[PDB]
């Protein structure tokens, strides 16, 4: 099944087959120049993947209003066709990450949509931070280290709910992320709140497979904005700790206080092999959910500087489980997942140039200017013309968001899907 | 009328007075050695006033939920009756500020429910950030600064609307804050965006009564991730400045950068005469809207130094319009703004306190250290028993919330109204 | 004595009048909310924060340092001042030395303080400059350093910080160092660290039974881009990793724009890490302001973190109390004197806390209710109980206006040259 | 010259083939997209931005200063280091002086600067600090202290600025205090401010027709609890109120956490008082550290601002641009040599964005392809531009490798003594 006819992205592609062999060759003479083997990039790039978040393909608001587009995917089907059209056209999102209640349906048509798209599922992600109709507890001031017994042990349930849709569909993690904290001083006792929590996860722990992973993920505000259980690295660190060998922590770039150094805690992480995966977006001033790299394109850089180190190195069981967490509140949804994959695989591409022996001895010699142009001799370089031609050999599109623009599947799918209203949010 | 049955208000009373009296008194002593007369400071705090929004009477919520408790409002009717509670009980709040099109209903309506409730009403809130029904034109891409120009018109007519309401009821001004911005860089021309803006708030100011007041509303960021229109003080003063006499900065406590000394910002707009009014409201991290001085009590009375300097300094013409404008997410909305509006007199009143003579003299020798000291001899003061005197002498309550939850006001609503 | 006992005498009975009338007037007070005032005075009256040999000098930043007259001449002179705070705080009987500024004989150090009624708390050392004959630089590091012979000449230089302790009566080792990089790329983090651990064993490895090492994290400065220990994350990490010995010191100026501190407390104290505290204020970065000048109520919610510890019978938990500031602008030793007064307050606020209401309000999430639970106790005026403690033991009732009085600056002005 | 000609040429000449080919390349691929290279590489080597006296010798904190080897002592040495910055970026041209660090004949300072083929920008007093023998301390202010004697002592030292300036072919006044508080309730804000704006009024008299007077906002440091030029907005109220001579500086590093610099930059343009900008990066507060080395996309949105105003010259729009920056772990030299080469490269970046199309997608408001639109000119790898414009002015292909070739650092190091080795 192909989402976007082959014939429009066969002429795309044609129409700009000669540019590409031009700039990719002129690439190619340059890094061989500079001892590398554009091809060695290539391969390495055409197989780094990173999931969607099905929640993402669906126009997001804020507390204030939501401007719907046409086109609105009226269910995870729905979301699921247009996932398949992110990968048909990047070839770097074989994967989705479902959120249920949202997304719940028979484990069986998810898996066999998927199938026929084309598409994997990555982490289950739980959701206790929202009421559901005929929800006997509420979550208002919390889940799993809510007070009350009977709310906790209601949000246990549902993560284990979670955990055996994901093996009927092929996932192998949970991820866990909840706004539980609290707005005003005195109104939760920071221990007692954290304690009950870790009790709740030992019981959601005891529910995975030998082969799964808990991912638990840290914010340090909103909803909750004086205080959250699950405010930072270090409490992250603690959870995983104490639960056990399958539980890791989850970095959300968006999730950090001003000025945070980012890419150290992946280090810090990673060193202790805690380091679950990453939800990638971008930001300015909070949890803002931007299209990936669109703000500080370096930063994203230098986390995966952080990450290609390792894979570079003795990989002892690194695999982190890289996923998309946005939120597209005026831009088309596809096309912002597009050119965000899109983000990914460049602050990846470049990584991978990096010189990382020349690297290791200026760093060695203390000369911290030759050492930071090392770096940026592979973040300067302009990787596009790997990234299209790992597209092009792929089945993929050269410049995925003309070829989408040029099929005209959003006219398409709001012919299809009933209008939506613009609203609030609270 | 009263929300609050008067007995319930009197036993409430009876039953603290006799503390009160001797807080009050140890008060008074102290203040007295201070060469403070008690009963001056009583007089004034008990004339202090803050409106109190319409939006914040009902349960807020953020992005990922809204937890509406028991009681919730159905309109702003049923809104209106619950700010005659915290009017009645505190008697800080005699006057509310509506938001169209959210409180949209017959003018001449609102103003009896108004009368009837022993309410005026501040401020009137236009909203162009976001859509409503029937809408020709989305404020998906901006409002008053939109790129398409029957965008801006439409928005620039709802805030005219805004304003024939506003006449009706007897509202005195219009502020004006827009989500307007980008959420991308380059997807905005910054200067072009404030050019469109100022065009269209000139039409606003065109159409403004000359006995109203316009207040332009600045903030960093939210709705829009990378840039905002009106996003700081300073954009904000260019506004005010540029537009006429009658336009002024608002200033919300929780819209400027981390770590910003919003009390100088206070100040510079007071000096300039655009210091329109105030937002109160309180942070930690973002635009947060909190309860007032839940989590930066000093903050808060810092701002309130810098009120009360500028009467001691002699700056006159100076009314700044007091607001309050917070989400109430995890607490009843009534107990919180009750706190609230307390909290702020609370500042208010030991701003009062400071020894203005002293604090002069210690900054002309630049003694910093009894500078400050002089700042908090007054931020130490408990203020409660000032604060509870005034609202037992004017019909309230010595403590507001208690009396609040022992008439089971909540109950009853959550009664009335539906779930 | 450092100040004439006349002196503290005089100005003790001119304020005797207005204290009795407060705190009889805040006794009855307490005891109205069920608490008894002399509970708490006997526990403030104990309450001990050590001060920093360093802070009694006059600070600079990279820009400029303005000395004041009298600056002392060496670490003589400094104890003599710490003396003076002492005195009149009795607040403040331990001084925290710092390594080499502050080296000297280890008996006659002992003997100066004995002599004078002062002990030693931690010690600190300093490998973030570079003293003379030094044979490697720390420009780009220390105990995380890539050369070898650096990370060792680092070692022992704590090593010797940690005989001059023994021989004075310390009981452990403050370790804060510049560490880091001002560019990505100029450091591998985990190797850094890596080598951090491995000097940090060592260090480990000198201590005697009864010691305890503390390391401090900082977010930035003097490293700009990156820092070894730049959190609490990575310092429990540390702690855990060099052993029982091994606890996390927690300075207020060190963290990120908007952290929640007081968690990071608790979180440490849950884990048994919680070493101890370097109390200062701040607005921006580690400005090491006087504490509480800035954000009194934060502090005070660090210390309803401290008490609460107490109050859930946390075994064995006795945190480091040490002042760590800069004084640029003010008399070091007055800046110190109301900075040890401000920790004294705070800490009674939290003693004040209604520990039953508030688990009640916790329990049934009546977060406004439990918010001003604590609100009750911040806004209580303690310091009639901080100025009557002070009297039952020989201190001052208003300690810098004593100080003043007794005209010690200007005689230690003459008695020292300015270099 | 600081640098032996023969050494500039020989590393030329092993980098030039690889030049040619990166520098064709990159024409074609810019041809491809409408863009003659020839046009961005005129410009680019017209781009200049002032050199700190102050930058060339070992920076430090409050903690520790780790000098490096040869630093230069008093401002004749510091000229000639500078001048091996100019020789080999041909990007700085122009030396910013402060005073009284860098006092000393102006006479023997212009006939030195002639000499090395440097010249003057703006000048930078210096009330910050106390120089030995000063009258009245600086500690509690200087152009905003309460102390009259204390604020006409700062007055005069400014203008004595304005005098050393005017003999050595400078143009403007810098004016950067520290003049805040500490403490709450230590200084009123607004009678702080009115005694500033006073004092500046009093500078600005002494200003000749041609000059200049820029004043620089700070959020914090040295004040820690406020600041009386603390921001832009406080800026702008003081260049409108000065007059027509005085405009805002616009330093990268002084503004609060997350704050949007670009559209203050916009807004200073807008408004007309946009007098220059002080190159630096940072992550955390005033780092100093070398532009483009944290965030170099930030700096490429602040020139992408630059250009759009420089294309369309707007009306008092003549920002005069310097680096301000602390370099405590490098070389300083090496620094702001790589430092001035990432300023022309935000700024060649900024010329190959297609104003055309950028403006089209604001209108229509596609965000997704504005922000590409801007992307498209940022990813473009301009290196080839800043060497190529390098070569043909006279300076280095390869700046720094052809710094360490020449073995400068090594000969001021015998020729200048250090405190001990
Ligand atoms: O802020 C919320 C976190 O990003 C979580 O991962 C969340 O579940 C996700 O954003 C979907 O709302
Ligand atoms: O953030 C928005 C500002 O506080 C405005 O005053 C707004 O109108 C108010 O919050 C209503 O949502
Ligand atoms: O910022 C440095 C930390 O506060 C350290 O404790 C340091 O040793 C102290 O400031 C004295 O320099
Ligand atoms: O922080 C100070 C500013 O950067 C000034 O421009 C200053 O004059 C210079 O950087 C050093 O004093
Ligand atoms: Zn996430
Ligand atoms: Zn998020
Ligand atoms: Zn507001
Ligand atoms: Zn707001
Ligand atoms: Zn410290
Ligand atoms: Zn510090
Ligand atoms: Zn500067
Ligand atoms: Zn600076």
């Amino acid at each position: 099944e192909f989402r976007i006819a082959q014939d429009v992205v066969a002429r795309e592609n044609d129409r700009r087959a000669s540019a590409l062999k031009e700039d990719y060759e002129a690439l190619g003479a340059n890094l061989a120049r500079r001892g590398v083997d554009i091809e060695a990039v290539t391969a390495k790039v055409e197989k780094f993947f990173v999931a969607v978040p099905s929640w993402g393909v669906g126009t997001g608001g804020t507390r204030f209003a939501r401007f719907p587009g046409t086109g609105e995917p009226r269910g995870i089907f729905d979301k699921l066709d247009d996932c398949a059209v992110i990968q048909q056209l990047t070839r770097a999102t074989p994967n989705v990450s479902l959120h249920i209640p949202w997304d719940k349906a028979d484990p069986k048509e998810l898996k066999a949509r998927g199938d026929a798209l084309g598409l994997g599922f990555d982490a289950m992600n739980s959701n206790t931070f929202s009421d559901a109709p005929g929800q006997a507890h509420s979550y208002k001031y919390g889940s799993l280290s809510h007070t009350n017994a009977a709310t906790r042990a209601q949000a246990v349930e549902h993560n284990l709910e979670c955990i055996e849709i994901g093996k009927a569909i092929g996932s192998k993690a949970l991820t866990v992320w909840i706004g539980d904290g609290s707005n005003f001083p005195g109104q939760s006792n920071f221990t007692r709140a954290f304690e009950r929590y870790l009790s709740a996860m030992a019981e959601i722990y005891k529910g995975l497979p030998d082969d799964w992973k808990l991912f638990s993920e840290h914010k340090m505000y909103e909803p909750a904005f004086y205080s959250t259980v699950v405010q930072d690295w270090g409490t992250n660190y603690l959870i995983a700790q104490t639960l056990g060998p399958k539980a890791q922590c989850l970095v959300d770039l968006g999730h950090h206080a001003p000025n945070t150094n980012i890419e150290m805690i992946v280090a810090r992480l990673i060193q202790f092999g805690k380091l679950g995966g990453f939800h990638f977006n971008d930001s300015k001033y909070g949890d803002d959910d931007l299209d990936a790299g669109a703000i500080e394109p370096y930063r994203l850089f230098l986390v995966f500087n952080e990450l290609v180190d390792a894979e570079a190195r003795g990989v002892k069981g690194f695999h982190p489980a890289h996923m998309i967490d946005q939120s597209h509140n005026v831009t088309d949804p596809i096309e912002s997942l597009i050119n965000s994959a899109n983000e990914i695989r460049r602050a990846y591409a470049q990584a991978l140039l990096v010189d990382r022996a020349a690297l290791s001895g200026y760093q060695e010699d203390n000369d911290a200017l030759m050492a930071t142009e090392t770096l940026k001799r592979a973040y300067r370089t302009d990787v596009e013309p790997i990234l299209a031609e790992a597209r092009r050999r792929t089945g993929g599109a050269v410049d995925p968001v003309a070829t989408y623009r040029a099929s005209g599947y959003r006219a398409r799918v709001a012919a299809e899907r009933p209008a939506s209203v613009a609203g609030g949010g609270g």
